[PDB]
């Protein structure tokens, strides 16, 4: 049983999100998909809302486990037995900020594996913080998002 | 009547955007300068004060109309009757971004070209950030902003 | 107000990212010169723009010819005032703009556009196209038919 | 649950930025093929895989093989569902995503997986030993003692 | 005597800062090592703080001075009698803003040279922010930090 | 205090940008090697010399030496311990960070120093301007006199 962890603030989840966590359950027995409190980052959602919200989202694939957590990266996926963490890679300013947070988590839990995914070009483009950018000028993202989500979205900022 | 849109928080407008309209207003029969409001870029100047010192930075070109909008982009831009919007490109962090605002963008508009100008190696590494940085140190920017502009900015930090 | 935009490249061959390029220059400009350098290609010169000819054959105001000199000579000699340059990643941005700022100084009144081509078509280019074809890869989907007729024929000796 | 992964490259010759890669595809999945490409190389081909066998043989689920086709092609007749890239810098990064797009049209079934290196062959390359080590500079460090005795056999001549 | 200046935010100093200061004495004579306030970005240390740590986090560099500064940088540089600014290179993003900052710098003090080092491969991905991140989680930062610093990172965490 | 920089490169040829960077580090170091690579150039070693010699001859700090060595070993021979790098864009930072690290491990006590040229050159390179002159573009601008017309009458034979 390989474990894998997808950690992320999902604030809200996406369909780039949704696209990296369905590739890594095709490779992996069981993913984690951890939703990181990150009060620094004001998320819009709640923890609990983002972990409702990623929960309905993934319910059709079998091996995907939605937990929030507050709790140092490196230390949550020691405690979830995990040896894999996933991350999606988007833009150069990603990649950077992404190979310091591999090197870091390294040092903090020498076997936990940083594996990066690439998102399909219909997602390469977009991120939580744009989709929100777009809605809060009332922008039509139903192409971005889940269903639950995108009702979420227009109701969180009605 | 070929119309395209400069859009862009122009807080303040500086000398590296005047640069980017008049190219624009060299190739495009007329050009809207459109100030976004920004809030949640917090401003230095409220956007009636970046329209009055866009409008005046500018009133020596015939063909460029500024004005203010908090639409999302898209809407204002085919509400202005516009199909090309003009973004200036300076550096490897603000490429990427752009791509992302203007495949979004072309998801909203699909007939709105997104162009990108290059300006002058002048203003190659000026920003408005930058800009109002040494301006909060007391540094001497006289060089970077219209004369307008830069009576304005001095005026606010005083 | 009748602007002549010029759009150069080798073209060894034409791919769908280069027809989304130039469909876009057309919408946005009145003649656009779809300039063909004569400098290895796996096509000629001549096989080149006749390609390129076939697949822009339905865009009524481009313009498919052939040059040899300084792009930016030609560039002047077809009064040309707009360069068209299709930016796919980071890398050719950083590229790009050393040679628009070279193209500045060489003709200071033509002024460089950068159009941003569909997701579709953002990772290829012909020379990965070529490489793909060459070492046994389907490249149907990038390339418009008659080229990908070409294209089969000249692997295939 | 029982995942075969390639790991492709020229492998001219094998470093321990390689060795790192690879070592670490062998903690995540069951099989991995380390696919030598048979295309000018400074090492030839039955080099490059007897080197990387050797330096390779303490991991007990590598397979090394040579290969001439398209990656892709090889990798499908291979039974692989992941392929396996070290990312280095941002000069990768921007040609790795180009690649991975390509095969993901060739190879749907084919995942790309990104792996990151040690910082301590974060900065080295095959072709940058090599130049070093042609213009007298030291790579011991960089290399498998057995890669390092061939190098230095290889230079000598 | 050459004179050096080596500016930052130093939020706290950390081992990659040590690192480009060392590499400087080794080049010029004398090295202001230069705290600014820094206080748009809301420095979790007070200027007097990162002063003290930096004074003793230096103090077996003979040729090291630590001063901290809210004046513009050229001002300060000029004000001390230096003619190199020194910056570490860690990253695209950084580089890219550092070429921004060097351009302004030019302009302001034409004399001033601002050269670049790279970090040690131990330091090239750690940063204040990160240390702070990993830190505020409760995560071991004590490779990554001079031991008067991690003590007093970890005291005003706690 | 009295420090010996070396700045190397092929020099092919010499440009205002490197003039930029070898003016800059002569008002910061007490001696300056500009040293110029054996190894296809344009201008063969002897002309790149007696080029850069005339271009730098009012700067009294500068040498301008020849070497074929690895750069790190003739530094090393020369009790450098600065190395000068010119840093123009992105894609040299990322490629001159590799050799940095490659340099400190062949020479630990060789320190590299990245100095920033003026906006004037920041596009510009050795290879842009010999290939734009070649296809009779107007260079002068970014050259030193007598490298023009050394390049001017290189270019008509
Ligand atoms: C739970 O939230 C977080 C947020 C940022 C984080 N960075 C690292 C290294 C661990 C971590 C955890
Ligand atoms: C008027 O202000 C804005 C600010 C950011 C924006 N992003 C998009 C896609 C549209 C828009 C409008
Ligand atoms: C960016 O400007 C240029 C300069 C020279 C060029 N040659 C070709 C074939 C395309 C092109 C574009
Ligand atoms: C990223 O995918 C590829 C494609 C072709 C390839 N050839 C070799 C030798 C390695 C490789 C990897
Ligand atoms: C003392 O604090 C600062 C902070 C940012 C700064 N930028 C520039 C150009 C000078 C300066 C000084
Ligand atoms: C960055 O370090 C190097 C290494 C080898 C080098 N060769 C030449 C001609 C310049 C140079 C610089």
């Amino acid at each position: 049983q390989k474990r894998a962890i997808y950690p992320g603030t999902f604030d809200p989840i996406t369909n780039g999100h949704i696209d990296i966590v369905t590739r890594a359950t095709q490779m992996f027995d069981h993913v984690i998909l951890a939703i990181a409190a990150s009060p620094s980052k004001k998320p819009m959602f709640t923890l609990e809302e983002r972990v409702a919200l990623a929960q309905q989202a993934t319910a059709h694939l079998g091996n995907v486990e939605v937990v929030g957590f507050s709790d140092l990266m490196a230390n949550f996926a020691r405690n979830q037995h995990a040896t894999v963490l996933i991350r999606g890679l988007r833009a150069v300013a990603d990649f950077e900020y992404e190979m310091q947070l591999a090197h870091m988590n390294r040092h903090l839990m020498p076997e936990l594996e940083s594996v990066f995914l690439m998102p399909s070009k219909e997602w390469s483009f977009i991120s939580s913080s744009l989709v929100k950018e777009v809605a809060r000028h009332q922008g039509d993202v139903t192409h971005f998002l889940p269903e639950n989500v995108h009702q979420a979205l227009m109701a969180k900022l009605a």
